[PDB]
């Protein structure tokens, strides 16, 4: 059973999982995605416990469980701050591997470039280095799909009536082909995705929906800084993810020695779609950077 508390941090209260040993070979931060998700839906990598991977799981500011900071710091770099604090107010001086799933993936590449020095290694999956390119690719997939849901996505989606069936439809779908291939969602996912539209994190640094990214992030981009990370690191993406992995690749190209992997037949929650291979990669990767 996992340890958890809901202690203070950078000066808000956090709510942090850390589930640990046996024979414990190194320690794992995760960061989820969003922005304004929880820890949930990254539940699955809990397995890795198995592997002498001592996993910490937490909910990011104005996330989940966790009390939500003022508006002014609603951005990566309060996260990339919030993150360093949680490791040493937790860890000391040791050196952790960090995992970011999706915005979780920026975050750690953003924590990575200031940071690097407390890591042995970094894990990115379904990540991005620029917002903009990510909406450029799934510009792209919302086109791939069959003109009904296309429609509905541009005739309501341009007209802010995110509240119709149609394009709710629509959006369902797109989700079911680039989110979670799957017919069954586990409820720690649903648990995440509740979690975001019950917050602010989500509507005010995100948008609508998954690729309605009108946020506060919907510019940011930092691919020209992230050739500065030489650590270790691992990158994964779907086939089918809605974060593509010619998104990856622009993050695979800039971190030398980095790993690209795409998960076939899979899309961006990789962790559940492929639950025994996803923790088997990175549990390898971990294990094989000591
Ligand atoms: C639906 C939630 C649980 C999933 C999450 N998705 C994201 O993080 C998107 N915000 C990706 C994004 C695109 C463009 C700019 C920023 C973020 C996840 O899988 O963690
Ligand atoms: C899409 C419905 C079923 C709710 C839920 N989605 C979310 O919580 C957001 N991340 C995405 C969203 C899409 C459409 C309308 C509101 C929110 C889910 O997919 O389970």
């Amino acid at each position: 059973e996992c340890i958890e508390n809901y202690a203070k941090v950078n000066g808000i209260y956090i709510y942090y999982k850390l589930c640990k040993a046996p024979e414990e070979k190194a320690k794992l931060m995760t960061m989820h995605g969003g922005p304004g998700m929880s820890h949930d839906y990254l539940l699955s990598l809990r397995d890795m416990t198995k592997e002498g991977i001592t996993v910490l799981f937490y909910d990011q500011f104005g996330c989940g469980r966790s009390e939500e900071p003022d508006q002014s710091k609603f951005t990566i770099d309060y996260g990339v701050e919030e993150a360093e604090a949680l490791r040493s107010k937790l860890f000391g001086n040791e050196k952790v591997f960090l995992m970011g799933s999706a915005y979780g993936g920026a975050l750690a590449l953003a924590y990575a470039v200031k940071y690097q020095d407390h890591l042995k290694g970094l894990i990115v999956s379904g990540g991005l280095s620029s917002v903009p390119l990510t909406v450029k690719e799934m510009n792209r997939l919302i086109d791939e799909l069959p003109a009904k849901y296309r429609d509905a996505i541009k005739k309501y989606g341009s007209s802010g009536s995110y509240e119709n069936p149609e394009y709710q439809e629509a959006v369902n779908y797109f989700y079911h082909q680039h989110l979670l291939r799957s017919e069954d969602w586990p409820p720690e996912v649903l648990k995440s995705l509740e979690y975001a539209e019950r917050r602010n994190v989500y509507r005010i640094m995100n948008g609508p929906n998954e690729f309605t990214i009108t946020g506060t992030i919907k510019d940011w981009d930092i691919t020209d800084k992230i050739s500065a990370i030489k650590i270790p690191t691992l990158i994964t993406v779907g086939e089918y993810d809605e974060v593509t992995p010619n998104v990856a690749r622009v993050i695979h190209e800039k971190i030398a020695g980095s790993e690209l992997h795409v998960f076939r037949d899979c899309s961006h929650l990789t962790m559940w779609e492929d639950r025994e291979g996803y923790n088997k990669l990175l549990s390898d990767f971990i294990l094989k950077h000591l």
